[PDB]
């Protein structure tokens, strides 16, 4: 585990590919 999201409990040992993840946050509810 190299980085970790501020909004939910994932982690990702990349950063680029973990920054991929948190595009769909954009979306709530």
């Amino acid at each position: 585990y190299k980085f970790a999201c501020p909004e939910c409990p994932k982690r990702f040992m990349r950063s680029d590919h973990l920054t991929l993840h948190i595009l769909l946050h954009e979306n709530k509810k």
